[PDB]
């Protein structure tokens, strides 16, 4: 005897969805360098010219110090800091009890303009006070030292009067 019956019921849904989302990356690239190659000599002729008149007209531009060995004074400026650069031989420090000791680097930089060199980086320069934007004031003839005539020193015989040596020539 029988009369079963058990009905299951079976239902079905299908949850479709779909969100992706993922970025897209990308990087900076910058790459630069640079080297220097302003003296250029092949031939060793010893005398201030090199191969070139040049250097006669760096010292022209400049002041009539000349400093003093004729190796320094030379009139170069750069492109990307537009201050000019006077390249000294060595450098050179010369101390004595006129102030106490002063520093000439070697690419040095400032504000020069013809008759006067005012602001220099890299010649630090006591006298009274150690500055190292204590200039040369010139008056495209006469010259008073780097600091403004709080020294004394007459251009009449090498330009600038103190006795240093730049240790790159003999």
């Amino acid at each position: 005897s029988d009369q079963i019956f058990n009905k299951v019921g079976s239902y079905w849904l299908g949850q479709k969805a779909n969100k992706q989302f993922d970025s897209v990356g990308n990087d900076l690239n910058s790459v630069s360098t640079s080297i220097e190659g302003g003296t250029k000599w092949l031939v060793n002729k010893i005398k201030g010219k090199m191969q070139k008149p040049l250097p006669e007209l760096l010292k022209e531009y400049d002041l009539p110090i000349g400093i003093f060995p004729g190796d320094a004074t030379n009139y170069e400026f750069d492109e990307e800091t537009k201050k000019l650069t006077v390249l000294i031989p060595s450098i050179c420090e010369v101390g004595y009890k006129d102030s106490s000791v002063l520093k000439f680097t070697t690419t040095v930089t400032g504000h020069l303009e013809k008759g006067k060199l005012t602001d220099v980086e890299g010649i630090k320069t006591k006298v009274m006070i150690w500055v190292k934007v204590t200039s040369i004031s010139t008056d495209a003839s006469k010259v008073y030292f780097t600091a403004g005539m709080k020294k004394s020193r007459s251009r009449d015989a090498y330009g600038v009067q103190r006795n240093g040596l730049r240790v790159d020539k003999f």
